[PDB]
């Protein structure tokens, strides 16, 4: 499909059962959740964007279905204030920017 | 152009005059460059990111050249980690994503 960007580029994703809205986010190097009792090993770490750092868990090999696209990879779960599909993902299901 | 997102979206950006570098940023509405002397009149704002809130200098119909392509709109210029152009300018460069 083609988003234009005059709204928030929100899309339907599914990670561990569940549907949720989430950004499809070119600013993001990597796919940031909001907090959800996901399964499995992680590993801790912080991320940093305006106004800070936020503690995350970082899961390896989470796989998320995209507007119908499925993907695997990295997913960061922590406090974020939105879902965000982060370029690791986003070249997964073939998204580009254009103009 | 189209571009693919196994790197960062950088481009060159022309803001008062100067070259900088910024990212392209389908997650951010606004459009924020880190502090510099920008002519004209501010008002003073408060933009919220990832971890928090910070305070920003908001300038209106500023001029901007984005890899080459003409803008006029609002940047916030405060301390962000990293110059965005949000979707406030991506629309009016025609930025789309697509997969
Ligand atoms: C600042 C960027 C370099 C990185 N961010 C992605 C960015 O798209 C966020 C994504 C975002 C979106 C909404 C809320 C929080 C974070 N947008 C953002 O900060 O935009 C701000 C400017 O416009 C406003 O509109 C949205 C918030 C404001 S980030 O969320 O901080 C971030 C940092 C690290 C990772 N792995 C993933 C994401």
């Amino acid at each position: 499909p083609q988003i234009t960007l005059w709204k928030r580029p929100l899309v339907t994703i599914c990670i561990g059962g569940q549907l949720k809205e989430a950004l499809l986010d070119t600013g993001a190097d990597d796919t940031v959740i909001e907090e959800m009792n996901l399964p499995g090993k992680w590993k801790p770490k912080m991320i940093g964007g305006i106004g800070g750092f936020i503690k995350v868990r970082q899961y390896d090999q989470i796989i998320i279905c995209i507007a119908g696209h499925k993907a695997i990879g990295t997913v960061l779960v922590g406090p974020t204030p939105v879902n965000i599909i982060g370029r690791n993902l986003l070249t997964q299901i073939g998204a580009t920017l254009n103009f």
